[PDB]
């Protein structure tokens, strides 16, 4: 079957292609998100996505091809088949390489290269264009909040009037401070322990999350799971840790008014 919906990444910018022209070799990049035909994407049950009748080509399978749009019976077989990853990638099976926005600006033009699990390279295949506002609820029924930029994160009781409990869940798999959108939740290393602080937002593996089936928030280069230290939450550290079910490691979005 085929469905058709925008493809939401770095910044909350939409895979655009360039200057709504269909013509075969035409770049792909990142342009604020609209109805435009050059932003919808259908996806086929051949592993294509499709925009404007023609396909998202990889112009060659080498570490920082250009993704293009092309004709779709012309292509090579091997450039015109994504994958779509839990984690928010969009993949090329055959080289393994994965979409990258390298810079945040809009025009930016998108890449294949390797993965390193960047907020670069995370996407939202979605029809909601604006960023999902909510609570993330945890250990002890508790709210995580932000404190700063520079500043650790960590629980307080869940209140409907603090601001800085309320998370902008981004197309690139970035969280946000809803009311300071240039700042992200980011891991201060990707070691065991390691802190979790608001940094400004650069697209880096340490500022990539998701949110799996189990509750538990993942950076997914460390492997490692958000997790309230120690089950203790007067110290006031949220770290990463390796997953292990637990209460303190527990988490779910509550959408806010
Ligand atoms: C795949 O392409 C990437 C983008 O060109 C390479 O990373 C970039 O390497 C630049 C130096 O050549 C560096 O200044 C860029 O910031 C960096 N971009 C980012 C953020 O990844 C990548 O090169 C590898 O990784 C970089 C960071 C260095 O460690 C290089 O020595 C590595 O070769 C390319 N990957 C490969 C396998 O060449
Ligand atoms: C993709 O490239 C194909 C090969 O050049 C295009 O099909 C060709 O379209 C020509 C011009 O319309 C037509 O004279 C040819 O007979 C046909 N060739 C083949 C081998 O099918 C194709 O065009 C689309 O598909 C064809 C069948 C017609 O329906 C066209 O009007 C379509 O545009 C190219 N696809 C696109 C979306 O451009
Ligand atoms: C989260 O932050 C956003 C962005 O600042 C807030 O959305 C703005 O709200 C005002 C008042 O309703 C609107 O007129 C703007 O159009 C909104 N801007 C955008 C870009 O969406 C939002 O209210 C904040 N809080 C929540 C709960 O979403
Ligand atoms: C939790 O952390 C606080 C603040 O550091 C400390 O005073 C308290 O003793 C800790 N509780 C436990 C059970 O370790
Ligand atoms: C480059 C751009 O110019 C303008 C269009 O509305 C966009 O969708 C984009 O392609």
């Amino acid at each position: 079957t085929s469905f058709t919906r925008n493809i939401v990444g770095r910044d909350g910018l939409c895979v655009d292609v360039r200057n709504g022209y269909d013509t075969d070799g035409t770049p792909l990049q990142l342009w604020p998100c609209g109805t435009q035909r050059n932003q919808r994407w259908t996806f086929d049950s051949d592993d294509t996505i499709r925009s404007m009748g023609k396909c998202m080509t990889a112009n060659g399978l080498n570490n920082g091809s250009n993704i293009v749009i092309f004709n779709c019976s012309t292509a090579a077989e091997n450039a015109i088949k994504w994958e779509v990853p839990i984690d928010g990638s969009i993949i090329n099976p055959s080289s393994g390489l994965v979409m990258t926005a390298p810079r945040a600006a809009s025009r930016t033009i998108l890449l294949l290269e390797d993965n390193i699990y960047a907020a670069s390279q995370g996407w939202t295949v979605t029809n909601n264009v604006k960023p999902i506002v909510a609570s993330i609820v945890g250990y002890k029924e508790m709210c995580l909040q932000s404190n700063g930029e520079n500043n650790g994160v960590w629980m307080e009781d869940c209140e409907a009037t603090s601001l800085q409990q309320q998370w902008a869940l981004y197309g690139d798999r970035t969280i946000r401070v809803n009311s300071t959108r240039g700042l992200c939740v980011t891991t201060n290393g990707y070691n065991s322990k390691d802190l979790i602080i608001i940094l400004k937002c650069q697209g880096l593996p340490s500022q990539r999350w998701f949110f799996n089936s189990d509750g538990a928030i993942v950076n997914p280069k460390s492997r490692l799971v958000m997790d309230v230290r120690a089950s203790n939450v007067s110290l006031r550290e949220i770290i990463i840790f390796p997953a292990t079910g637990n209460p303190n490691q527990q988490w779910v979005t509550q959408v806010l008014p």
